[PDB]
């Protein structure tokens, strides 16, 4: 679920701004996208869009108001390594993946602070 990925995030990038949630980045970093990403962090986020994009696209899984980011599942973190319980439904476990390598994938990228709130509607 989206507070779960949240604190995957956290879990990943300690120094994480929690601020940061009020605004988008890039093209595809927060709901929706278009275009193309602008950059590896940006990247990652489509990544994510697309692999929910794939989850939705499952045909034993339904999520509730057809938004996988609704679906929580269990995960734990030890030393900024998150690991997605075995336990979890397929579905979830479906998920808890997408959201690991996103987080995983984010913590390897630079933030580029001109894509913050990036003008979307003119570069994307
Ligand atoms: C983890 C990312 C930032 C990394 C960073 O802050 N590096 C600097 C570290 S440091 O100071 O130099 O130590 C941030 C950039 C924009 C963020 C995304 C945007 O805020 C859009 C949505 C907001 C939702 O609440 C959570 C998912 C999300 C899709 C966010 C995932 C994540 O929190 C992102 C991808
Ligand atoms: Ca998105
Ligand atoms: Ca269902
Ligand atoms: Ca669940
Ligand atoms: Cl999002
Ligand atoms: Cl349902
Ligand atoms: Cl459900």
């Amino acid at each position: 679920a989206l507070w779960q990925f949240r604190s995957m995030i956290k879990c990943a990038i300690p120094g994480s701004h929690p601020l940061m949630d009020f605004n988008n980045y890039g093209c595809y970093c927060g709901l929706g996208g278009s275009g193309t990403p602008v950059d590896e962090l940006d990247r990652c986020c489509e990544t994510h869009d697309n692999c929910y994009r794939d989850a939705k696209n499952l045909d034993s899984c339904k999520f509730l108001v057809d938004n996988p980011y609704t679906e929580s599942y269990s995960y734990s973190c030890s030393n900024t390594e998150i690991t997605c319980n075995s336990k979890n439904n397929a579905c979830e476990a479906f998920i808890c993946n997408c959201d690991r390598n996103a987080a995983i994938c984010f913590s390897k990228a630079p933030y580029n602070k001109e894509h913050k709130n990036l003008d979307t509607k003119k570069y994307c």
